[PDB]
């Protein structure tokens, strides 16, 4: 069709997107490649720099020796967007720049040297929100340091403003990046990358949204996850669902410079359940998760598992599985076990997440769709067919809404459903 969405000017939250026509759950609203993107710090050399797929088979750029790739095709295609950054990268090894700086380098190369980008159809990098009049002095110091890091990293390819676009202010561009960066997760919901998607950046936040985004490599799909009326603002949740209203407050302040007075934030919706169990215990668990989550972002599965087991099967006092810190521990342990092939133990943690995930991810949410598929997949390969089929159908009922036929993972689920169904049919 023409578009199901259009940019408009909201009353109190700058620009927004709104429905042009009524929308149903699962309808594809928009799709976009990035303006610019980069692999994350902790997944560097663990995933293809370009398609963001994992492998043990990864060849690597001998020029800079920082880029890794899954294929000759991926190395070659990533050359135009990695030609200019190439020199700068080698030229500063091994104190590597923060992701935000590498990301902005690619933005600049792309605005200088690229044709207009399809990702900027509804809204461009130039139009993005900076919140400059809301930034705290502490935030500004932080952005100054990013500007100086950028001028250093980029010295070879960029010495002055004629090499940057028309009047382009680097302080403002980092301001834009802070509140318009998308985290790119792979099919298994692990963080692998960071990109800008300027048309998608019109979406304002809601702690109970009507839309969802999902990624297939660097490609982004925006889908409705509820019914939406003509004229209704389109929204997505910018944050992890496993957070309390206080945690959301801090993050929405610090990164996005706004205050949320939605129903959930006004009522502290779910907050008491999330923090059930003994406070001294969940305090330490939340402390240890810093490290467990760091190890995870670096794919260090045996170490993740060791630390999770010391919590889950601790000799000292334990937490309910509905406690968010406990829950995040169980999830990391599950993922560790999957990636280490300890499938019975993976299933044990996975099944325990099921009921909390039902509660903390209401309606249709891609994170729940994927977790349910994962558990269903584990059961399937232990011959637990009736319980598998149950979970695979549930995953399909979520992911037909959240991922849809345009996302290749749905094809994988379809194969699992046909397999499980074969088994039952014959039994
Ligand atoms: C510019 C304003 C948008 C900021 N937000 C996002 O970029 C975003 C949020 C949540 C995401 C993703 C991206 N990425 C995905 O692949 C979808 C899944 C649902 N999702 C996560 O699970 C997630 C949860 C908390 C932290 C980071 C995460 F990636
Ligand atoms: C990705 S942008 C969203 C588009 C933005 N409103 C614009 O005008 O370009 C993120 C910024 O939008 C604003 N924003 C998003 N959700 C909001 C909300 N629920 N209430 C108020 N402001 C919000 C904040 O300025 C935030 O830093
Ligand atoms: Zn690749
Ligand atoms: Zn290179
Ligand atoms: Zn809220």
């Amino acid at each position: 069709e023409p578009l199901k969405v259009e940019k408009f000017a909201t009353a109190n939250r700058g620009n927004g997107l709104r429905a042009v026509t009524p929308l149903r759950p699962g309808e594809l609203l928009f799709r976009s490649d990035p303006l610019a993107y980069t692999v994350c710090k902790g997944s560097r050399g663990v995933v293809c720099d370009r398609c963001l797929l994992g492998k043990e088979k990864l060849m690597r750029c001998s020029q800079c020796r920082v880029a890794k790739y899954c294929s000759a095709k991926c190395q070659k295609k990533a050359w135009p967007d990695h030609k200019r950054e190439c020199k700068c990268l080698k030229s500063c090894k091994p104190r590597y720049p923060p992701d935000s700086v590498r990301l902005l380098g690619r933005v600049v190369f792309k605005l200088m040297d690229g044709a207009p980008s399809e990702s900027e159809k509804l809204y461009s990098f130039y139009d993005l929100e900076s919140n400059i009049n809301k930034l705290t002095e502490d935030r500004k110091e932080g952005l100054r340091q990013l500007v100086m890091t950028f001028q250093h990293f980029m010295r070879e390819e960029i010495q002055d403003a004629s090499q940057l676009p028309p009047a382009f202010d680097l302080f403002e561009a980092f301001a834009k990046v802070i509140c318009n960066s998308f985290t790119i997760c792979n099919a298994e919901m692990q963080e692998v990358g960071v990109g800008l998607y300027p048309s998608i950046s019109l979406l304002n936040h809601s702690c109970d949204p009507n839309c969802s985004i999902v990624f297939n490599g660097p490609h982004l799909l925006l889908r409705a996850v509820r019914d939406i009326e003509v004229g209704e603002e389109l929204t997505i949740c910018y944050l992890d669902m496993l957070m309390t209203s206080e945690e959301r407050r801090k993050q929405l302040r610090d990164q996005y410079c706004f205050e949320c007075d939605c129903f959930r934030c006004q009522t502290q919706d779910k907050d008491a359940d999330m923090l059930t169990g003994d406070e001294q215990v969940w305090k330490e668990v939340q402390e240890s998760l810093k490290k467990i989550e760091e190890l995870k972002a670096h794919w260090k599965w045996e170490q993740v598992l060791a630390m999770c087991q010391a919590i889950i099967s601790s000799n000292s006092e334990r937490l309910p599985d509905i406690n968010i810190y406990q829950l995040k521990v169980l999830d990391c342990a599950m993922d560790a076990c999957i990636n280490l092939g300890l499938l019975e133990e993976a299933l044990f943690y996975g099944t325990r997440t099921m009921e909390p995930y039902r509660i903390f991810f209401p309606g249709s949410h891609p994170v729940r769709g994927v977790q349910v598929m994962k558990v269903g997949k584990l059961q399937l390969h232990q011959g637990m067919f009736p319980q598998a089929m149950k979970n695979l159908r549930l995953a399909f009922d979520i992911m037909r809404v959240t991922h849809g036929r345009e996302h290749s993972l749905i094809e994988d689920l379809i194969l699992l459903l046909e397999e499980c169904d074969a088994n039952i049919r014959a039994s």
